[PDB]
This record gives C-alpha cells, sequence and structure tokens, in this order.
C-alpha cells in the first residue's frame, strides 16, 4: 500500500502545524489560538482519514489506531489549550513562558501526528496485512 489518503492527510496534520508556524509569523497572539486551530483542523481532517483507517481497524488497524489516535487526541488537545494558554497569558514579554510551554507541547503534538502518520500508514498496510496471506 502506497500510504493511502491515510498517510497523506496525517502529513496534512504537520502541514497544519506549518500553518501554525506561518500563522504566528505575521499575526499576533490573537492568532496564537487560530494557528493551533490550523492543527486542530488537522486532526479534524485526519478524522476523515481515521474513518478510512476505521474499516481497517477490524482488518488490523485496531492496534495502531488505538495507540496513535488516542495519543493524538490527548496531544492535539493540549495544543488547543496551548493556543488557549498562549491567548490565556497573552502579554507582550511575559507570554514567552506559555509560548515555550506551547512550543514544547507542539513538539509533542508533532509526534502525535507523526506517529499516527506512520502507524496509520501502517493502518492501510494493516489491510494489506490481511490480504497478504490470501
Amino acid at each position: 500500500r502506497s500510504n493511502d489518503k491515510v498517510y497523506e492527510n496525517v502529513t496534512g496534520l504537520v502541514k497544519a502545524v506549518i500553518e501554525m508556524s506561518s500563522k504566528i509569523q505575521p499575526a499576533p497572539p490573537e492568532e496564537y489560538v487560530p494557528m493551533v486551530k490550523e492543527v486542530g483542523l488537522a486532526l479534524r481532517t485526519l478524522l476523515a482519514t481515521v474513518d478510512e483507517s476505521l474499516p481497517v481497524l477490524p482488518a488490523s488497524t485496531h492496534r495502531e489506531i488505538e495507540m496513535a489516535q488516542k495519543l493524538l487526541n490527548s496531544d492535539l488537545a493540549e495544543l488547543i489549550n496551548k493556543m488557549k494558554l498562549a491567548q490565556q497569558y497573552v502579554m507582550t514579554s511575559l507570554q514567552q513562558e506559555y509560548k515555550k510551554q506551547m512550543l514544547t507541547a507542539a513538539h509533542a503534538l508533532a509526534v502525535d501526528a507523526k506517529n499516527l502518520l506512520d502507524v496509520i500508514d501502517q493502518a492501510r498496510l494493516k489491510m494489506i496485512s490481511q490480504s497478504r496471506p490470501h
């Protein structure tokens, strides 16, 4: 399997956090939250993909998708409260504390996208795993 829409969209999750990167470039803390909104739409769009991987859950994906999806649910979530936190502690010079807390968390959510990206890539391969011995 050449990593179906499953791998592609999860790449899009990272492309959503590159949105987060671009967002913060010209925009203020007001977009600290919209930028993470970009990565939130990432897991959202990903869930269209997880519904692809979902029929693959019975196939074999039930191993990955439990691990990575539950992982990213918790970590994407932290970023959406890191956008909350950043916009929650929005102060010209003091924000950076919550900024570096958002950054360190962003690295973690980057892993949640990245892990599911490969392991849901393996979801689609999980299906191949069922077709393999046939």
